[PDB]
């Protein structure tokens, strides 16, 4: 959804409306900033789109974007470049502006650009470089500091300077000035991140036609254009296509894969060359190039096909600096909250009039006075509170391992209510392990051994330790994990190729014959010392190694043991193994054909690899399940492999029913149905497959929903598919995780409302959240800290609600007895009580285990009103008492009402109001801050429980000393201690009253509501289809 409008130029409307906009008022300029639209339209006029000189993007976000010249017209919008293509009058990225070439286009592509034809591609497709911008400090200021926040602040500075209240501007500039510096160095610091990040500055040759060489730099790359790749290997610049040679890549840089990786030269065909398809076949930037070997001509080459932000890597860089707006409303109904506070806030300040109008004040004085209560009532704090909170569990995170980029993120992870794990690698270890080997004697399985060392030196343990296709790649073999992993368990070592015995004689590779996918297997010539004959050893598919097998070799079982391994999840491999009358010798058996050695084969044994459950697997999920989170497995593997995880990891526990859901094509004359299959070993589970899923996405969109909510495995889904489930549960007011750790995840991990990836490092851009363990356990990491995330700044901002209101209620008082709290009174009560013990208070860790009790969304809900609206009764209540319980002394000597404040101070009624307040602020801090269910107690925050220990301990000291602070803060002394001992037992009441208020809502509120008024429903689509099904089950 893309909206276009396009306001060629105008020189006499442009320069009207800055005259106005500058002259008129700042409103203008704020409802701009708010609704920019309207300024635009005002300020240029609209133009047929083949004629603009600027664009308003609407994604309803809205955005503009200038058009520049280069004829080539152009804009760039988040990165992407769009150019005009003037026959169809659109424009059109140039991200497909070649998109859908042939294969076999690529390969002619392979004698580069013309440098008079490599102009126009430049011009088209820009620089080759991921350019983050920098921005100046003075204008990071600007964006940060011209909020209407920050507006309001600078007005409130100009107030207090109208009043003479000097100390009090300072720490309200002070504190504003704080709350930039952490914004302007974090945004910045990002960006600076990001720049060198994507830094890359090579000289790279290509091939220009003519048969020359050319060396140009990295960012002079364009697609089409064809590089040379060095033999010895470096960073890969562009996104290419691999025509000629094959070379080893370590894909770490992109996905984090920190194995190499075989890259092989392009196939011809005449299908589209697709970089998820042709994932083998392409090299991606920022990757590194270990190796590159030319078997055809003298040099390896390569196609570029994507450069800047076109490049997998610049995807993922855009992701990052345009990340698309987080999908919770962290402020539910922040006008109507903001309304109630605000209603009474006005209430006070229309009180607040008419008392100083009955105080008989000049006009000027009121209106100062009036609108300085207003400011009151908007802390300087908030957002250096909000930021901090959020920094604090960024930390946190990384503490534990886990790398947020956007900080914000984090609150989604205690709105998780289901979590989608892709089973290879997140779930199960890596890759496959072999728990044994199933020889044979004549036509009879031998019992398996679990490991294959042991086995007596035969036939069977040359196969499985010389029967492969590795290739020893700085003293470390590489290629299929199966072939690593099959190896590494023969435990003989590669040095063609020959193989020593562990501890008997050393064996080599006469000739290997290659796999491939369509012969499901492979076969390679073995000859040892000693050897009449050398030893032809093949490995596939059991039923097709067994076809090629001696059928009076094959036992019976074949079929039937085939099929109970599979059905526990093992994956099964045949070895079989012929010997060659041919002689001995390297030459001799190169000319044997392949069909020779496939044929006439002997079954020697079984091979069953299984790969295996992680430890931290099975608790995660039993943890994740016992807290009512929703665990999904969406994987790429057979459904068979798939099921037995799911149950063996606890997705299906045994007590729970498992039902295949399995859908069949609308073949000729049909249309598409529904079939289910039980099995025998959230009460039920659905598993179904990828076709399952697409045809039931298409033809079944009525009993989707139902599949979304009960099903759990995922089985055989291919990377679109792992996001279109994705957006699919958002769909149903899911809020979905997504801990697939592969590359192939990566839309389904960018779908998701939190997707982490296992196995990174600290830089990685490969999603939003990334790990740097293998195990699932940063998932309960993710929902404990998005948890402790909520519960802390709704903490935060009940404080800054409650701090404000006790100010407000405080400055009521004093203009009603005629005085104001003082300028230093005011810079202590916000500078020190209330910013230090607001921004220690976020440093709170999460709470140690997961509970089913979810945080709140709703700022607005009767709990968090009524506690503000109780603990703002009892706030009041004390301070009213302490003035009413002052006037009854003796000593006490009502203070000249002839003045006005601060001529008025020192004295009595606004020390006592000054003193009970100010314990107020740090009761309050206390009893906002609560501990579990979310959150740790509030003593294990250290610097939390020493500044309220310290600063009461201070205040304290202002209530008994005599002399102390009295003349700066402008106190009056008090010579009587009962006073001060009934105003401490005041206090104290009102800490006792507020943990009891705290505590009384917390137990009781919840059950009141619920049996005061029963839910009409759940507003969640799934929690109404939940209801649907218990009622009623669908698949019956």
């Amino acid at each position: 959804s893309v909206r276009l409008s396009g306001y060629c130029g105008s020189p006499w409307r442009v320069i009207g409306y800055h005259v106005v906009v500058w002259m008129m008022a700042g409103i203008p300029l704020l409802l701009f900033r708010w609704k920019p639209l309207w300024g635009v339209r005002l300020r240029l006029r609209p133009c047929n789109l083949a004629h603009a000189e600027t664009l308003v993007i609407e994604i309803w976000q809205l955005f503009t974007v200038q058009v520049q010249t280069e004829v080539l017209r152009y804009y760039l919008f988040q990165g992407q470049r769009y150019i005009w293509i003037e026959t169809q009058q659109a424009f059109y990225q140039v991200s497909l502006l070649d998109h859908g070439r042939s294969c076999d286009d690529v390969h002619r592509s392979r004698h580069g650009l013309s440098l008079q034809d490599q102009m126009v591609r430049k011009a088209i497709y820009g620089p080759n470089v991921i350019s983050i911008p920098v921005k100046s400090y003075p204008q990071l200021l600007v964006d940060e500091a011209l909020n209407p926040y920050y507006g309001f602040q600078a007005f409130s500075i100009a107030l207090w300077l109208a009043d003479h209240y000097y100390w009090y501007a300072l720490c309200i500039f002070l504190i504003s000035s704080i709350s930039i510096c952490l914004s302007l160095y974090k945004t910045r610091k990002q960006s600076q991140t990001l720049r060198d990040m994507v830094k890359l500055s090579m000289r790279v040759c290509v091939c220009r036609p003519g048969g020359e060489e050319e060396w140009v730099d990295s960012s002079e790359l364009v697609p089409g254009d064809c590089l040379v790749l060095p033999q010895e290997g470096g960073l890969m610049p562009c996104d290419a296509a691999l025509v000629a040679g094959e070379c080893m890549v370590n894909e770490s840089s992109l996905t984090g894969e920190s194995i190499p990786v075989l890259k092989t030269a392009l196939p011809e065909g005449l299908g589209p060359y697709c970089a998820e398809t042709h994932r083998r076949h392409t090299l991606f930037c920022g990757t590194l190039i270990l190796q590159a070997r030319a078997y055809v001509g003298p040099h390896v080459l390569a196609v570029v096909t994507r450069t800047g932000f076109c490049t997998a890597k610049g995807g993922l860089v855009s992701s990052i600096l345009h990340p698309r707006p987080i999908n919770f409303k962290f402020y539910k109904h922040s006008m109507k909250f903001v309304a109630a506070l605000s209603v009474l806030a006005l209430l006070g300040t229309i009180y607040s009039i008419f008392i100083l109008y009955r105080n008989r004040v000049p006009l000027n004085e009121i209106v100062i006075r009036a609108l300085n209560l207003v400011t009151v009532v908007v802390p300087p704090a908030l957002p250096a509170a909000m930021t901090v909170c959020t920094l604090y569990a960024q930390s946190r995170l990384r503490r534990q391992g886990i790398f947020c980029i956007h900080p914000l993120r984090i609150n989604l992870g205690g709105k998780l209510q289901l979590v989608c794990f892709d089973k290879t690698g997140t779930l199960t270890e890596d890759g496959l392990d072999v728990m044994g080997v199933v020889p044979l004697k004549g036509q009879a399985f031998l019992p398996l051994v679990p490991e294959p060392r042991r086995l007596p030196v035969g036939p069977l343990l040359r196969a499985l330790a010389t029967c492969h296709a590795l290739s020893r790649l700085q003293d470390t073999p590489v290629g299929d994990p199966m072939d690593l992993k099959m190896v590494e368990s023969t435990g003989w070592v590669l040095e063609d190729s020959a193989f020593g015995t562990q501890v008997p004689v050393p064996v080599s590779v006469l000739h290997r014959f290659p796999f491939s996918s369509a012969l499901q297997r492979m076969s390679v010539v073995v000859a040892w010392p000693g050897a009449t004959q050398p030893e032809a050893y093949v490995k596939g598919s059991p039923e097709l190694v067994a076809g090629l097998c001696n059928p009076e070799t094959v036992p019976t079982d074949f079929a039937q043991m085939l099929q109970s391994y599979t059905a526990a999840g093992y994956r099964v491999v045949a070895l079989a193994s012929k010997p060659l009358p041919t002689v001995p010798s390297l030459e001799a058996a190169q000319q044997l054909t392949r069909d020779t050695v496939e044929g006439d084969l002997s079954l020697l044994g079984l091979l069953v690899m299984r790969n295996l459950l992680k430890p931290q697997t099975t608790p995660v999920i039993q943890a994740l399940r016992r807290t009512r989170i929703r665990a999904v497995m969406v994987t790429g593997d057979n459904l068979q492999t798939a099921v037995t995880v799911a149950r063996g990891c606890g997705m299906v526990a045994p007590q729970e029913h498992l039902i295949i859901v399995h859908a069949t094509h609308p073949e000729r004359g049909q249309p598409a149905s529904l079939e289910f299959l039980p099995m025998e070993s959230r009460s039920r589970h659905l598993a179904l497959s990828g076709p399952t899923f697409g045809i039931i996405v298409k033809h079944f969109p009525k009993l989707l929903p139902k599949v979304l909510v009960q099903g759990t495995v995922f089985a055989r889904m291919a990377p679109e598919q792992k996001t279109e489930l994705v957006c699919e549960l958002q769909k149903l007011q899911y809020c979905v995780g997504m801990c697939g750790d592969g590359a192939n995840d990566c839309g389904a991990l960018k779908a998701a409302d939190v997707g982490i990836s296992l196995s990174q490092a600290e830089a990685s851009v490969v999603s939003p959240f990334t790990s740097s363990m293998a195990s699932i356990e940063c998932v309960p990491m993710v929902i404990r800290e998005g948890r402790c995330s909520l519960d802390t700044s709704f903490s935060v901002f009940k404080y800054m609600a409650l701090y404000s209101l006790t100010q407000f209620i405080s400055v009521l008082i004093l203009y009603t007895i005629n005085t104001n709290l003082g300028d230093l009174q005011f810079l202590a009560i916000n500078l020190v009580i209330t910013t230090t013990v607001a921004v220690l208070m976020s440093r709170t860790g999460p709470a140690l285990v997961l509970g089913r009790v979810r945080p709140p969304g709703a700022l607005l809900s009767v709990p968090v009103l009524s506690s503000l609206l109780l603990q703002m009764v009892l706030v009041t209540g004390v301070q009213l008492g302490g003035y009413f319980l002052t006037l009854a002394q003796p000593w006490f000597v009502p203070l000249n009402r002839t003045v006005a404040a601060p001529d008025n101070l020192p004295n009595y009624e606004n020390t006592v109001v000054f003193s009970l307040s100010s314990f107020q602020y740090l009761i309050l801090a206390a009893a906002v801050s609560k501990g579990a269910p979310f959150r740790r107690p509030l003593y294990t925050n250290v610097p939390f429980l020493v500044a309220l220990a310290l600063l009461s301990s201070v205040l304290v000291g202002l209530v008994l000393v005599p002399g102390l602070l009295q003349g700066p803060l402008a106190l009056r002394n008090i010579t009587d201690t009962g006073f001060k001992l009934l105003l401490l037992g005041l206090v104290t009441l009102n800490f006792v009253g507020a943990f009891m208020l705290e505590s009384v809502l917390d137990q009781c509120l919840p059950a009141c509501l619920r049996r005061l008024r029963p839910k009409r429903a759940s507003k969640k689509r799934f929690k109404q289809l939940e209801r649907e099904l218990a009622e009623q089950p669908w698949p019956p």
